[PDB]
């Protein structure tokens, strides 16, 4: 089973009226089986409705999805977007995590993860939670070290210890720089086992930078992941395509994963 986190700069309706950009978003997505999109804005709902008709194509219920309201703290609001193949798996149910005040300005998530559970006959893992997350830059060491708590929660929704926690952590470069890994809770918890490494590309610019992220926990999970099988998907050396038609898709590649 295949399971992708994608950032999709500013996806909604300009990208979604564009039928080349429709037609390279439509066949990265098309390749996972879950698959999480990132910095949907779309107020009404409308590109999402494009993005399934494109999707669904050739054969209606290719693909079911589920979808957050806005999130952010103000303008622009960000939805997380699931969309998955509903002969493969299915989704059961969602909540939103409680960070806190909002109305205080105390809440610890710019965009607090709507975070969704899964069932999947084919993976060896049958039910699993998936927590997004788009980290807001400038706050990303502790916005990383609060999916720990978000962790936890999750046991306390669902009793459910298998938790995938995936999407643009911004986990790398000037955002988390290399010594202030031990102070992110996610990372020092033997709980976690970060799938793609430190080492990683998730950039489609040229600079080089690990922002996007793939952590597993719980004994059924783990176990479902193959090694070595969390990768960022350069869809611009995929599809021979030049710089700048790579970076009108997106500042980011996917970040996939195998579940046996
Ligand atoms: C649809 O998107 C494509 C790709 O971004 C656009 O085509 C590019 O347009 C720019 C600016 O005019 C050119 O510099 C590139 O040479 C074009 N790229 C390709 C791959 O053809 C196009 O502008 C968009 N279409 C519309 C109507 O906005
Ligand atoms: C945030 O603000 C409220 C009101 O000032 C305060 O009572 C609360 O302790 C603060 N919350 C946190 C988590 O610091
Ligand atoms: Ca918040
Ligand atoms: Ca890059
Ligand atoms: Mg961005």
């Amino acid at each position: 089973l295949k399971i992708a986190a994608f950032n999709i700069q500013t996806f909604g309706e300009t990208k979604m009226s564009n039928a080349t950009l429709v037609s390279y978003i439509v066949q990265i997505l098309s390749r996972y089986d879950i698959a999480l999109v990132q910095e949907v804005r779309d107020s009404h709902l409308t590109a999402v409705g494009k993005l399934l008709d494109n999707l669904n194509q050739d054969a209606p219920d290719t693909y079911h999805y589920v979808v957050s309201e806005p999130l952010g703290r103000n303008s622009y609001k960000e939805r997380y977007l699931f969309v998955y193949r509903p002969d493969q798996v299915s989704a059961v149910d969602s909540y939103y995590y409680d960070d806190g005040c909002e109305p205080c300005g105390n809440d610890t998530f710019n965009r607090e993860p709507a975070i969704v559970r899964f069932f999947s006959r084919f993976t060896e893992v049958r039910e699993f939670a998936i927590v997004p997350l788009h980290a807001a830059p400038g706050d990303a060491v502790a916005e990383i070290d609060a999916l720990y708590d978000v962790y936890l929660d999750v046991q306390e929704k669902w009793g459910l210890e298998d938790v995938m926690l995936m999407g643009d952590f911004n986990a790398g470069c000037s955002y988390v720089r290399p010594s202030q890994w031990s102070s992110i809770r996610l990372w020092t918890s033997p709980t976690f086992q970060w799938l793609i490494p430190d080492s990683a590309d998730t950039t489609a610019t040229p600079t080089h930078c690990a922002y996007d992220r793939i952590v597993v926990a719980g004994m059924l999970l783990r176990g479902a992941v193959v090694p070595d099988s969390a990768l960022p998907f350069n869809f611009q050396a995929a599809y021979g395509l030049s710089d700048q038609l790579a970076q009108a898709i997106s500042d980011h590649y996917p970040v996939e994963v195998m579940l046996k």
